[PDB]
């Protein structure tokens, strides 16, 4: 059949594996989120469009680098982008905006003739680096200056420095009042304002610097729906988080980035007061051995499923495909089996903020998504995800497991659900239905923010509420299926899955029924 | 509290060792309780008693009696069922069944005589014969039998107690060889294993009798001696276009009826394992995977099974059972039985409310002791994709009440159907079915764990109204009986619309 | 086809049932254990040739009934029964005797008397029952209640209490002579031991008894002391620990770790715990004994109804088989041989249901679950025994050949129920009859003087237990076997396994 | 803790997964095979070397490109390489030579000149062989003649490994009239795919057969045969290997739709499986690559024999010292699928980084390893595996049982063709399979099974057998130690046989090391 159904029957694992059919051809609802981060190569209203229609469904603002008018007009080609498809309700798909902050940071200067200026460091070469405003602009061979003026006081003698994404590499010689001698140990070349990693030396900047507070306030007040929080390492980096957005930015949903050995080591009290998490590869293998990542990957993905919260896989997932229209075969590889490890969000960074075919990135990500969340052996998910999540006496959760042993039981096309903030759609989403969970809506930052839950599909509703409230909830859930027979997801003769609650407002979900498409 | 640490293993290793004998069961009983009818227990009186006791379904045997004896059966259960009408929210619904003659063979005719071991005995027909049988001469009132036993061939009289050896095939009989002595009583029943017997699927008495249970409205027939689909057609035929609702339970008692067991489930309603016939036609050690098989095959198909015959035996004499009774009980349980049943325990025996309260008891403690954890995984990826909303519902109900341990699933159900479909995977909440159907109620103590509410009030000009208040009056009478508390969290499943068929809601209410 | 093999290979225990068939076969070795007590049913020589060859392998040793020379008289009869198949070395049945201790018994004095419900008795004729512990009236407050003949005589101490306990029947009925009482509900002071259990312990030591059935045992001290009272020679003796009451129970895991096995005694513990929730503590003590890997041994009333029938009920088939299902490695017949009219039929009976019975065992997921239970585990002999069940099940090899001093080799295949005969063979008499209280052990006795080179007097042995093995219908020529032995002489060494082809 | 065994034991999956622990290090040797492609970068012996030294166990000759002197050279300074490790017996670490047939392959023309095709430009794919020197940015001359006729209006033709792609505008007498989809440069002699088209070129050309004759006179251990679509062609290879090259395992690759469809008939007959993931990539939907990677690795891992996972794995690390997280990722999830073999092409055979690579595999897998949920993996491949009656499996999957019991550092097995190795790596102990033999070609080959460390001996026999059979497994023992996998106190578990020569394992043995 299709859907790699006959590998979805399979007694083992092992026979799901010798099942799995090239030829088996999947759903057209694709189920994990892409996020493209903005830049250079996606920030034109028009590309955006493109992007809108290749399946991207959350906008990352990179504020490591930008102005807060810079972000303010990609935040304004975005909306304006995304509006452009309001004018047909039925298939409008919200698409979110996230700020990614810039946090502690630590960068390289400006060279000799900086435009586009490179200097080679030598392997064996002694360099120092120099925390001195004179040497700010005075990068060549043998002198590096960074960003980090106590940097002079927390790497010792026999510290290793890390410069561009770790390509390059320092040992610490001597200490002195002209800054650090060091003897090169890896050599290569050296662009102007690189990342530098310090992994091991105590770093102290603080985890929310005085510009990330700004930034902060900057998306409250221009409305961003997801903060990704970077180089978290404690409960109480996301305290500070949650303190700078204040009362105005409660409803905004804080993903911790996990970057470092210290955030993996106190990773569940960071997922406890998260919404969800980010593991960020590209510092990760920086700060850890590089064959260690995907221990790292796996495990915070399996911790945050049995959680039930969202969890983005991030960094040159298609990193080829800034310069190739196609990806290598590690490259799909490895989209696949993040999608097959259970990761609700996949990412892409230079591949559609500069690289040469943006739009490209996105339709390989939703590709390979699709045959790979076909892939995956929901016999023994489900049954894992059921025995892992204790007892509940909310009703919300067990009119969502009911509902989802209920769609596999028929094979329902969809489990469409009324929701106000998207709870009731995200307990539905962590038990990973097979069946698309269509989420009404009438809040757009709660349709916007569900893109972070795997296999929620949301809808905006706008129509004003109608007299009686059972035939609004009537008209929502016809909705519903409109969209859904719209899109794709659903076909005369289906059956589907509807969850609503007794009484309106948040918190009330209690009902499931079974309906037939006619 | 209810075996829960054991219902918590992850291994049915884990599972035998977590099982505490100081675990009082909170769930109430969920096998149904069969009794046979007799003199130890006709009076209204003693039926009263053994209602209060947990007897659910009332038995006619109709092997023995005339039809006069069994309508004043009917009468005297029916007098002492009602006799708690006027307390709607706790009145308990009791099925009556009507179990078939069959094709018997007995022998001719206080009085006894002994057949010695190798002795030489004689079987013949003959009609005057039929008067005087001795130590030497046997007559059956099967004139047949001397075709269908040729030499070597066993024939058993009295439950299996004697048998014979034939060793030619006479002018005026069959000559045999005593292979087990006995002493023989007057008209006992005749076994013949390893014959093919020609003998009626369905006598003409046998059709007298189903349509005397059609005109007094019996609820189900344990239909005797089932040997193929067949035999289940000549007795829907009996019962006619008006005996339609009637169950049809199908009585395995021989080698055939197990070789075609798949054939005669699929046309029945249900099986009885008649362990008493059928230790007789096969060896007496093979019996257990028979049972095992059959509990098996129905709780696959979602099709109510009886397990019957000696559970309690020596509970007719005495006032304490044995060991191996008790084992007994809790394992037709464990096995997954929807029904336990009793016969002469019931019937002739002395002890008749204690063995009921015996059974009870041990369904209870067993009950608890079901590793539900592999088993409802098992009966769903056995059970295979449904569109029929009914059976979504139910599945996604019952998951729903293992999340929560929900004390009850209230259905609404005309015909039973909606109940019988939660009842199939076996949740451990309890299934209450409201139904204004009196029948229906009766019927439905055939499916394990569910517990009928007969709903007397017209209905409400508004139906929404009508719903709300068949569920209320589920949620009231739990209370009552002890299966709701205040607090308590309850899976309630309706339909969209009036009529059966249309089950499609499920929703999750907190008691109060 | 045979031994039930398409439900053994289903994936899910649901299909196992529905694959069973009342027309598969099953093999001719029994692997569960019968024991048959000895009384005047079944005490002449010519009846115990007679058991023997239905099967039984354990005869039991009443002491609650009889004098020391009468039980003397039974174990010669037992041994010149035994002893006269011992001309047929390859065919020789090894029969183990078990002395049941008498332990702290209540019974009556001194014939038939009915004891009319609600009538006034006293615990000291219709209204007079004398009872052989002197601190009853002690023990039992008032409001107590005091059984009698298997729980089925009633009795509530009133508010008297001084010289005897005057008394109310409470559940009327008949009474014989010197029947047993039961005192549940109420803490007790008799003594652990007594003086005649000590005496009966060594002359089971005199008398070279195998195992001890130890009655009441409710804790490890019970187990000392009976293994104290066996004495130096003592030691080498099993000790079987009877669960009688609700105390012994609950203190479960502590006797099991002292003993050498259980008992599940369901008379007096249906008696002392409501007689619906035996069946919870059955399964949990038969459970707990095989995640131990030691014997559990499942009794009384079992096939009660043969004391007087030629034939069963259907409870009592039932419930034979649902005991080998469970896991029991011993079922034991008490009254049906010790003094009924159909003893051999009895252990027939039980040998047939049996055998159906072990055929309808889930090996598959009941030995998944006892690999991943047994601990890991540096001792070559448990190492060797878990790889060698594993090689047996996947060439369905016959047997499992094994060499063993003290049994211990045996005991360790044992416990991961291969599907295989584990066959055993020693020298060691009394090890040879002590094994049979291990499913699936069939103990060779071997009987040459030792080669001159060891590694000839281990092929000797080795040959022994399949030439045994073919000429009882073990094996055949086609049949593979897997064959354990050790790299040295003396116990304790076990650490090989071959695989080989029985020409 | 060590080994991650936490995740080891862990009762689910999911909690398997919650329990990995990036501070928790491998201690067991590294069982997952590094097969390495020779090339410009990799033809040094000093090289050589520094590459056995980090890990490589078997080199790859492509016959893709290259003279018969040429691998010669390449055979030769292996050897070379490899022996300047023997003279110290107890850490000789074999290296197998594997022959990586050129195939069925569609090649451009000749045009060190190199042509540039712009996007949306019109180009002429011509065979008229007066063009077979006449390339430009227009016209492209192909070797297969019947290209013309089975590539319709609208079909694709990549070149360039897929970089390059021509959509058919047009057919016509001169050529394929085709317009550039995706540019760029492109050299002469590049690599033409026709994903859904009719081929019907040999499997076995005559250089092919050629090249065969040259691995058996050169004594290759291993053939990795490209393009294989049926059964029909895994017997030409074997008959063209002669009746010298009886012993030698025929790898399959697995390059196109038709393998993939008729893979089982293919792994009936092939010793082994290769996902030739490049070409694959090509001629399927590139999203469709990991379903038959995983299928074949599935079906592989059930029958027991050895499968390779191929190309692009480290492909950054051609130019840049360190690889991307995609690609890390995917040497893992490799390892994790259940892959015998992992494979650098251009990484070793051209790149600036071959021994590096070497090594982050290496490092990879070994990390990857130890993540093995082997509780469900064991589990399945025992009641997946069929009923046995021959001894070597039924004492291999009896000693595999055992070393899990005890944790067993090392299952010692002798063997005279692999065979009981292979038998007891099917069933993936964790256990070290240290493999005893007197035959060096055995040693090479069973490389190909994962979890198999191939110990070669050199002492003649012994008179008595049983003191032979014994300081063999001596042998392993004091070489296990020297290596690390074993020590004083350990356990092993010891696989041996009745009778000499082979065929007669029926032995299992428990004993202490001292
Ligand atoms: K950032």
């Amino acid at each position: 059949q299709q859907q790699q159904l006959p590998a979805a029957m399979a007694d083992t694992f092992l026979e799901h594996l010798c099942l799995l059919d090239i030829d088996s051809e999947p759903v057209a609802a694709r189920s994990t989120s892409i996020i493209a981060t903005i830049g250079p190569a996606s920030r034109s209203v028009e590309r955006l469009k493109e992007m809108i229609k290749a399946g991207m469904n959350i906008a990352r603002l990179n504020f490591s680098h930008g102005s807060h008018e810079y972000h303010a007009e990609s935040i304004a080609n975005v909306r304006e982008a995304v509006e452009s498809f309001a004018g047909s309700p039925l298939s409008y798909r919200p698409v979110a905006i996230a700020l990614d902050t810039k946090g502690p940071e630590i960068r390289t200067g400006i060279l000799q003739g900086g435009p586009e200026s490179e200097v080679e460091l030598v392997k064996g070469s002694q360099v120092l680096v120099t925390v001195d405003p004179a040497f700010r602009t005075r990068g060549n061979a043998n002198t590096v200056w960074v960003d980090y003026p106590n940097i002079v006081r927390v790497v010792p003698v026999g510290g290793r420095i890390y410069i561009d994404d770790g390509l390059i590499s320092l040992v610490v010689q001597k200490i002195g009042p002209e800054g650090l001698v060091t003897q090169v140990e890896n050599g290569g070349v050296l662009g102007s304002r690189k990342g530098v990693n310090l992994p091991g030396a105590q770093v102290d900047l603080p985890g929310l610097s005085e510009q990330d507070v700004r930034d902060l306030r900057f998306g409250v007040e221009h409305g961003v729906d997801i903060v990704f929080a970077s180089f978290v390492r404690k409960a109480s980096d996301v305290a500070a988080v949650r303190a700078a957005l204040g009362p105005e930015g409660h409803g905004i949903k804080i993903i911790s980035k996990i970057e470092n050995h210290e955030g993996v080591k106190r990773f569940d009290e960071i997922l406890e007061v998260s919404d969800g998490i980010m593991v960020a590869r590209g510092d990760l293998g920086i700060e850890i051995p590089a064959e260690k990542v995907f221990l790292a990957q796996k495990m915070m993905i399996g911790r945050c499923n049995l959680a039930g919260k969202p969890v983005v896989c991030a960094t040159q997932m298609l990193e080829s495909m800034i310069t190739k229209p196609r990806p290598t075969r590690a490259e799909t590889s490895d989209v696949a089996n993040a999608v097959l490890d259970g990761a609700d969000c996949i990412m892409l960074s230079g591949e559609t903020a500069k690289g040469n075919f943006p739009v490209e990135a996105v339709k390989m990500q939703h590709a390979i998504a699709r045959e790979a969340e076909a892939a995956v052996y929901h016999r023994q998910l489900f049954e894992e995800l059921r025995r892992a999540a204790p007892l509940s006496r909310d009703p919300t959760e067990v009119t969502a497991i009911g509902a989802v042993e209920a769609a596999f039981k028929c094979c329902a096309a969809a489990i469409i659900v009324l929701t106000t903030t998207g709870r009731s759609a995200q307990l539905l989403s962590r038990y990973r239905p097979r069946a698309a969970v269509i989420a009404v809506t009438r809040s757009a930052q709660a349709a916007r923010q569900v893109h972070l839950c795997r296999g929620v599909f949301p809808l905006l509703y706008r129509e004003p509420p109608e007299a009686i409230w059972a035939d609004d909830v009537d008209r929502r859930v016809q909705f519903g299926i409109e969209s859904g027979k719209l899109r794709g997801f659903l076909r005369v003769g289906d059956l589907v899955i509807v969850v609503t609650g007794w009484r309106p407002g948040s918190g009330y979900t209690n009902i499931m029924r079974v309906l037939s498409i006619s």
